[PDB]
Parts: structure tokens; C-alpha cells; sequence
């Protein structure tokens, strides 16, 4: 009944269907939202307005799916999760030691607190006995696990362990691997962690959200007051059933099917990617996404980014470990898989994906190549519609 | 549907809330039921897109056109966070708020009503020159009269305070012309985009300075909360359409005249309301002079069918959590149709159970007498879109 009131809308609409059909998302933060969450998000929810039994269902599967005793449901974003628990747990002025990519560069600003960073190996891998180091010399209230261009698995226990010894707390955020630590297909958070926060879309394909969790009933108290209001009379009912819906979708076995898709979708790309001789930052990936290393090469990571969106690959210029260029062209870039995985695409598209990928990068200034591959691949994607 | 199919818990629960709303009177006044073309736009693939966007535009450009106003920024998640974007874009720490009540740094002080029920603008006047407020807020939840946006200028503009308009409650009304237009007299508006607008939940900064709408879109680029919410800022141009229609000019003119027909059968039955009636959605019962309490008629008429809210009036005895009086909107009703012949039956069952309001057998009596009245005017036709 939009395409009767609203034509303005209903076109708008319609073309951003017909763009997520027609390309290659290999943006690492994006996926497709599971239908359900879609219906839910459309309900007559968004009308009503002490526990309601549609928070407590989501709570429900919340603890059920991270495996843990208390949850959040409300937080508006995975930005809002970290900061609430940051709100909860710390005072002002409070040391705060979390990742980048950076090697050996390691007082800085935060909202009202002081941040430290850890980096990585010269293996493009956590350097744990550093992030020790730093933590002895900071002693720093709360660490923080968990980055969104790390292109292998976290190692929450050796990061208690190093928050028991400095005396600190430690927070894990899995916003972007949560798919995988959901089904068993990455470390699990708990209970070495004592806070989690995530997002709730990307990788588990829900709605868009945060949610905190903790094995801790006091730390769970303090989150309920410091989330406190949302600044709204409502909680948005439609929101938190579509969070629930994304929930049951996350704990049936076909998501741990999916899961283990997104990461050997990831093997074949990067398998094909290193085949040509490509260089990726730790040497390949344990997850859900990969870095290609552009330093020893004639093009930067802002010229590839451009190139591939010409062949219609929507992929996402990151700085590297050891980053010779500026933060605004970057040296490298971050692809994922979660995208075409819940497309339905296995690993004969994605290794079609990954020669494509190579043939473009080493002939950068190819513009009719970049078209024909778009061509080429806007058929294969044809073939592998969402909804 | 792949709910029923794929998770019949979370549709057991969407398919009771909507049985529900057409189980009841719902007549809290900030409650209604959003366009279904709305909820429609709210569940559409715009919320895979990650992110200004044609659609943003096309929201901004609606708002301007069914608000009056120069500029808008659709941004806001809640009515609440609209102020709060308003004052944190044009007032230092430490600055002063001037605004309505029932009788970070900044500091709050506030006008009140008068014995009559209405807003005294003389006092309002002196407490302005006193306090010297930066900004003066109109605007606010259980009033039942217009706000005379033009005396409010000139109140600002006496003490050099800016004036902000909080049209989140009467929003239906004005856009329609069914209430006095807050433009060109506040230097800036906010407003939500439910309730009587029938939109989606979420807020609206309106203005015609463009250098105070410049500083909103910052105060609104920090507090942006990893959005923007594609599926929600579509949802937001659809009402505004819907609103620009000739049908939402007569549903806002059913909104006041059915709340006239109801405050006329309250006082025929000798009910005191505060300020006498109307000129709005809402309506006051005083029951200071009466043996029953706010909440005593809340839980009472609740049981009842009809879904009223508990409400401070001003002189109040009773406590915060116990009231005086009841709040009675009329907007949520109006959008399922019903008219004066609805809204009469409603103000008798009223006073037969306000004026027995312990009478348990009465109130599951009345329910089920209007229930078959709820039964014959329908709200939507599915529970999902």
C-alpha cells in the first residue's frame, strides 16, 4: 500500500532493493537482515508503550545464545554498549586499555577518561607480552578486547590473565565477530570476560542495536541504571521483538552452518588472493574477514577501494601495521565475507570473487577490465538473490 | 508471514498486542496507532543500507512543507532528545531554562498556571525578568488549552531568551490549523513524530534561522548514535505525507471536536475538569474536592476497558505516585473513526463508574458493553506489514 499513498517513497525503496541485489558487498561491517527481524521491525509494536514479556523473551535467548547469566536488550548501538559499560564501571578520569593496528608505536583523550593502546606482532598477530608490558606500566581500571579490522581470533583467556595480574577488568567486544563466537566458531568471551557488548546486526544478521552481557549480577545492576532512559517514554517494543527474532534465528543449527560459511568463504578468498601473490596483514585469517597489505606496492588502499567499487565490489580502505601512507588513503584494505555468505554464495563464486579481485589489483589503471569484471560479476550476483 | 512459521512466540505476542488495541478504549493521550504505510516503510530493506541520502532529503523537505518552517532536522530518536539537542547546540554550561510544569550543567526554573486552569502569562512575565533566562520552553504534556505562542515571544524578546516550542504534544493540531502555529513567533521548534502526527517514534528540530539550524545539524552529527536509521528517517517522510492530506485536516478537527462532545457529558454529570474543558486532544478531571483518587479512578475505569493515565492537577493534595486528577486524550480513538455518538456513550460510563468506583461487578459490566462498540470500529487489518 505504499506503491498506492507514497510513490516518492515506494521508488526510493524499490532502488535500494534493486542496489543490494546488484553488487558485491564485501564491506566487512554489512549483511543482509534476517526476513523475520524485517517483519517484526514492521509490527504494530512500534504502538505500546515493571517487565514486559517481549524484553524478558529476548533477555531469554540473549543469556541462551551468549551462554551467559544476565543480558541487556536495550542499548541503541554498539557504540552506546561500550560507552554505557564504560559509564557503569569506571570514574572519571579512569584508565582505559583497549587494540589498534599499529606496531611498537605505543596518555590520550577519551569522553572523560584516558586511553591506551596495544598493538600487534611484526606477524600481523596481538602481541600479548606487550599488552602485558603496557599494562604493568598503565595500570590501567579496564581493558578492552575486540577490534574490526583484526583479521584473526581474540585470545580472551591469555586477556584475563593479564587483567588478573594488572588488576583491572575486561571487557570483550565482539561486535564483530559475534557470529562466530555465537556458534562456536571463535573463542568464546565468557567467562573470562567480565562485560560483553555487541551489535546486534553485522554479523547475526538481527536488527540494529547493542546488547550487554555479564556472568556478574552486580555488573549487570549498574548496567540497568546506566543504560537508565534511552531519553524516551517508550522502549521501542518492535526493536526489542525484532532483537528477540534475531535471537531464535542465531540459535538455530543452520546459523552455525552459516557461520562456518563465512569463514571458509574467507579461506577460498584469501587462498586465491596469496595464489597471485597478494600480501595480507597476519598472512591470511581466522575470520570473517581479511586486510590486504598494499605497502610494497605502486597503488595505496584508498586507489583500491576506488578501482574495486568501479567493478562494483563495495569493499573499505584500513590502515595497515607499519603504515607508511595518511589515515585518509591508507595502505591497505578490509573485505568481508558475511555479506555473500548469507546470499547463499559458496566457494566457487568466492574464488571467481578472488581472481577478479587479483586480476584488478594488478592492472590498478585497467578501467575497461574494472567494467567487464562488473559486468561479470553483476550476472553471478544475479543469480544468488536476497528475499 | 515467516513469523508464524519461523518463531510463533515472538507472533503469539505481535498478533496479542494487536487483538489488544481493539480490545480496549485506548485514551492516553500520547498513545495512536502509527499510518500502516509507516510501519510499512519501517520494515522495508532500508535497514541493511548503512547510510546525505536522498531519502533524508525527501524527509526534510516534507517536514518543511507540513511544518511552515525554513529548516528541519530529522535526526532525533525521541521528543526528548530534540530538546536536549536544542539546548546543548545553543546554550553554554551553566545556562538557564525557563519552562511549563503543573504548578547536563544547565539550570531549570519554571512558569505555572493560574487559579482559573490557564497558563499565566502575567507571572510567567515576572518570573522571566527575574530569572533572565537564555532560552524560555512552551509546550508541555497535560495542558488542555492552546499556548499563545505570540506572548511568549514577547516575553523572550523582552529578556533577550530564546523561544523554543515543544509542539510534541498538540503536533497533529497545529500542522493542521487546528491550533495556533508556533512560526514565525520561537525562534526554534521540536516535536515529536507520533502520537497525534501518527508517525514513527522519533524527533523533529524545526526553525527559520539558518545559523541556529546549523548548529543543531552538529549537536546532531555528535549525538548521531551509529546511524542514520534509513528505514526509520523513510518512515518519517511517509507520515509527513499522510499529514499533508485533507483526511488528516478532518481527523484533527474529530480529535477536538470529539473531545468537546466528551467534556460536555462530564459536566452535564457535574465533573470538574481543570480549566473548565478544552481547546486540544486532552482533557483534566479534577478530583481534588472528591473522595476517590487519580489513581483510584485509573485502576478503576482500567478494569473497565477504558485506558486512561493518572495526572498531577495543579493545588494538588495527594501524592506524586497517587494523583488528583485523570488525563483523558481523545486522538487514538479518532484515528479508528469514532465520532460524537462513541465519544457520548463513553462520558455516561464514565461518571457510572467514577461515581461508584468501587463497584468491581460495574466495571467487568461495562467492559464488555463497550468492548462491543470497540468491535465495530477496527484499527488495522493485519498485525504485520
Amino acid at each position: 500500500f505504499l506503491e498506492q499513498t507514497d510513490s516518492e517513497i515506494f521508488e526510493l525503496i524499490f532502488e535500494e532493493y534493486k542496489r543490494q541485489n546488484e553488487h558485491l558487498e564485501m564491506i566487512a561491517s554489512e549483511n543482509y537482515t534476517f526476513a523475520s527481524v524485517m517483519e517484526a521491525m514492521g509490527s504494530v509494536l512500534t504502538n505500546k508503550y515493571v517487565v514486559d514479556k517481549i524484553e524478558s523473551l529476548a533477555i531469554e535467548r540473549a543469556k541462551k545464545l551468549f551462554n551467559c547469566q544476565f543480558a541487556n536488550v536495550q542499548a541503541h548501538s554498539g557504540s552506546q554498549a561500550n560507552n554505557a559499560v564504560y559509564h557503569a564501571l569506571l570514574k572519571p578520569y579512569d584508565k582505559i586499555l583497549g587494540m589498534d593496528l599499529s606496531c611498537g608505536g605505543h596518555s590520550l583523550t577519551g569522553k572523560h577518561y584516558q586511553s591506551f593502546s596495544y598493538g600487534v606482532n611484526l606477524d600481523g598477530y596481538i602481541d600479548y607480552e606487550e599488552a602485558l608490558k603496557i599494562a604493568q606500566s598503565v595500570k590501567p581500571e579496564i581493558i578492552v578486547c575486540g577490534f574490526s579490522a583484526y583479521p584473526r581470533e581474540i585470545d580472551f583467556k591469555k586477556f584475563r590473565e593479564i587483567a588478573d595480574e594488572v588488576g583491572a577488568l575486561l571487557l570483550g567486544d565482539i561486535a564483530h565477530v559475534a557470529g562466530l563466537v555465537v556458534t562456536g566458531e571463535h573463542a568464546h568471551p565468557f567467562p573470562h570476560c567480565h562485560v560483553v557488548s555487541s551489535t546486534t546486526h553485522k554479523t547475526l544478521r538481527g536488527p540494529r542495536g547493542g546488547i550487554i552481557l555479564t556472568n556478574d549480577e552486580e555488573i549487570a545492576a549498574k548496567i540497568d541504571k546506566a543504560i537508565f532512559p534511552g531519553t524516551q517514554g517508550g522502549p521501542l517494543m518492535h526493536v526489542i521483538a525484532a532483537k528477540a527474532v534475531g535471537f531464535k534465528e542465531n540459535l538455530k543449527p543452520e546459523f552455525k552452518a552459516y557461520a562456518q560459511l563465512v569463514k571458509s568463504n574467507m579461506q577460498v578468498l584469501a587462498k586465491a588472493l596469496k595464489e597471485k601473490n597478494h600480501k595480507l596483514v597476519s598472512g591470511g585469517t581466522s575470520n570473517h574477514l581479511l586486510l590486504m597489505d598494499f605497502l610494497d606496492k605502486p597503488y595505496s588502499g584508498k586507489d583500491a577501494d576506488i578501482a574495486l567499487g568501479n567493478a562494483g565490489i563495495t569493499v573499505n580502505k584500513n590502515t595497515i601495521p607499519g603504515e607508511t601512507r595518511s589515515p585518509f588513503v591508507t595502505s591497505g584494505i578490509r573485505i568481508g565475507s558475511a555479506a555473500l555468505s548469507a546470499r547463499g554464495m559458496g566457494a566457487k563464486e568466492f574464488e571467481i570473487i578472488g581472481n577478479k579481485i587479483s586480476d584488478i589489483l594488478n592492472d590498478i589503471n585497467n578501467v575497461s577490465l574494472q567494467l567487464h569484471v562488473k559486468e561479470e560479476l553483476k550476472a553471478m550476483v544475479n543469480q544468488f538473490p536476497v528475499y
